[PDB]
């Protein structure tokens, strides 16, 4: 009750999107909840979701947004044995870690490099997943939300059909979700897991340890004239940033948004609209775009990397 609202407010205030979870159906209240893994918080939406949680809804934090992944370990006891108490305390000291309702642990981190979709499972032990990486198109239930195990069906619930309630709770204290080198954390987990037979799943390993693109971006383009694209978007009720940049011809500096963040969100929207041709994208970006306003050697690395990441994110999202 009080903790559910206290922490949802904390997340919103730190720039994180939350999504309301219907405590009757245990599922998101919103139809396209996956979009909150990658769109920008709207202040009115923030305000509405907070009120829903005050009214009794649970809430969830989607992965992907802002570089967030949540490492969702089935068993806190297992994680302690796997990495040791000292490494676990360092991790809980560096960033937010929470207890989950069925005895696991969530470790929330930001990273510059994260996968374009959840990886479920991330590590396996005796052929079975024991931790999922929650990234885009996935979420975790939020601090302060609770569950009555009387209504659990999965056999992961130790208390299935007992009238017993537990909650997502602080593992120690509340601290800001911190940035880490995720690939480096994952390599550390793998190193520590070797002696226990805890190993990266195939999908994890291929993300971690391992342009034909342009042609595929061009090939998948819609591929209308730029003027038609502007007309179509501007008559589709776009989000605030998109309206400003695509329809109102404002710069990132005009609307006082970070260049990088502006490019990222504008590019996602366009690719979701079917505008994947890099030159069309470039033409629709404002003049202070980090893809334009840069020393030229940087300009191209940045644009390629951004397009590449955006497209992998859009592809997985549509597939979701
Ligand atoms: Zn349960």
């Amino acid at each position: 009750s009080s903790e559910r609202i206290r922490y949802a407010k904390w997340f919103l205030e730190h720039g994180f999107n939350i999504i309301p979870i219907d405590p009757e159906s245990k599922k998101p209240v919103l139809k396209e909840w996956q979009k909150y893994s990658h769109e920008m918080p709207s202040d009115e939406e923030k305000q509405r979701f907070l009120k829903m949680i005050e009214e009794g809804y649970n809430y969830a934090i989607p992965g992907g947004q802002k570089g967030l992944v949540i490492l969702d370990f089935e068993s806190k006891e297992k994680l302690k044995a796997w990495i040791g108490e000292s490494a676990l305390e360092e991790l809980c000291r560096k960033t937010l870690c929470t207890n989950t309702v069925h005895g696991g642990i969530h470790i929330y981190v930001l990273s510059n490099d994260i996968p374009p979709h959840k990886i479920n499972p991330l590590f396996e032990e005796n052929g079975k997943g024991i931790i999922d990486l929650q990234s885009y198109n996935s979420y975790v239930l939020g601090l302060g939300s609770c569950v009555n195990h009387l209504h659990c069906t999965t056999d992961k619930c130790p208390w299935k059909e007992q009238n017993y309630t537990t909650c997502y709770t602080l593992y120690n204290e509340l601290k800001e979700i911190s940035k880490v080198d995720l690939k480096s954390l994952l390599r550390f987990l793998a190193e520590k897991g070797k002696r226990l037979g805890i190993t990266l799943s195939k999908t994890a390993k291929e993300w971690l340890e391992g342009e034909e693109l342009r042609k595929e971006l061009v090939k998948r383009d819609s591929g209308k004239p730029v003027e038609k694209i502007k007309e179509e978007i501007c008559t589709k009720s776009p989000p605030k940033l998109i309206k400003e940049i695509i329809c109102e011809n404002k710069t990132y500096a005009d609307v006082n948004i970070d260049r990088s963040r502006g490019d990222w969100h504008v590019i996602l929207y366009l690719m979701k609209h079917g505008v994947t041709d890099p030159d069309k994208i470039l033409e629709l970006l404002p003049r202070d775009s980090k893809a334009k306003e840069n020393e030229k050697w940087n300009t191209q690395k940045y644009f390629v990397i951004t397009l590449s990441k955006a497209w992998s994110v859009v592809k997985k999202y549509l597939e979701a």
